[PDB]
């Protein structure tokens, strides 16, 4: 097994996957690493199993059809993994906790949003469709763009949004386009 957390790249109290060499902090893994279960398989392994059981699940899909899916167990897992992929980027620190807005020339967003809030919402099964989760994710970055206007700090939102979008297209097998 790896000697650092796959998500945050730090050592510490790590839980090791039984079917792959990744390791995790307890609350770095999504969902939080399960109390018992020997062997234990991480989210990467669980996602790989879905594809292996249904190879056709990797044929291209339309985003509009993906968004309307109900949050059954496999879609719940996919949204968890996509959230985890964003936390894997160190620039996610900017978007993890509850923001505040006091900048000359700007007003805060009507509906603030952040990664830990989306994490709680997934854990509490508050999203009934994939669309719920994706809307909140994209709202994180949209609020950041709007607030920071022409400051160069706006680029952080663009960067972390690109990580989100790339991973969305991969995990949900969105049809490739030009
Ligand atoms: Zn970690
Ligand atoms: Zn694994
Ligand atoms: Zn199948």
């Amino acid at each position: 097994n790896s000697n650092i957390c796959e998500v945050c790249n730090k050592w510490g109290r790590l839980f090791c996957c039984d079917t792959c060499p990744r390791s995790f902090h307890e609350h770095c893994h999504i969902p939080s690493v399960e109390a018992n279960k020997n062997p234990w398989s991480c989210i990467f392994c669980r996602i790989k199993t879905i594809q292996e059981r249904c190879p056709e699940s990797q044929s291209g899909h339309q985003e509009s059809e993906v968004l309307m899916r109900q949050m059954l167990p496999e879609e719940q897992l996919k949204c968890e993994f996509l959230l985890l992929k964003v936390y894997c980027d160190s620039k996610s620190c900017f978007f993890a906790s509850e923001p505040y807005y006091n900048r000359e020339g700007s007003q805060g967003p009507q509906k603030p949003m952040w990664l830990n809030k989306v994490k709680t919402s997934l854990n509490e099964q508050m999203y009934t469709r994939v669309e719920g989760f994706v809307q909140d994710m994209r709202l994180i970055f949209h609020n950041h763009k709007e607030f920071y206007r022409e400051d160069k700090f706006t680029r952080l939102g663009i960067q972390v949004q690109d990580i989100f979008e790339k991973n969305f297209r991969n995990i949900f097998a969105i049809q490739e386009t030009s």
